[PDB]
């Protein structure tokens, strides 16, 4: 996107806390969040988490 | 899209099992769900649940 | 429990952020989340989200 | 418990659908899911997921 801090196919992890690790496969937008993201894992196939951009990290 | 069953905003409900409703805020996209959407809930603001176009219908 | 902030049944919600309000239906337990609840909403029955006790606040 | 399928610490996986694998944390139980589990993934520490007991199994 013209604007979007991540794209489809990026890897990245959360940056703290619970683990999360994969790809991004999506993307969500609500007043509270503004600009989320659907990371599917790579240890779990199938399995999909969405997280606030804040949370997230490219790795990189 | 030009091809999406959904768009954003519109209005969907869970068709069975555990109920969910609310509007159209995201999309995402795996092997296992090649057409996903994040719904946000209209009871509760903020919380949002993703699912395979499948499980969704819009209302109507 | 000789201890749990919450018992079964107690009607509870999210104190800010993401809503969420129902009833207490289980619990969890984890070194990031010493002590957890499964709350199913009381708007969309059979969905159930899990949280923090910290998160959580008895009504009331 | 005097009935239950798994105990605290038992490691389960998924039986099919997206993958999910580590060990039980909890439990959980409504009309849809009258015998449910919360699993901690052995991958993504402080991740966790709940499921019915069906689609669960032990390993073994």
């Amino acid at each position: 996107p013209s604007n979007a801090t991540f794209g489809m196919g990026d890897r990245v992890r959360k940056k703290s806390g619970a683990a999360w690790q994969g790809q991004i496969v999506g993307w969500y937008c609500t007043n509270l969040t503004p600009e989320g993201y659907a990371v599917e894992s790579e240890a779990h196939p199938g399995s999909v988490q969405i997280y606030p951009v804040a949370a997230l990290e490219r790795i990189n």
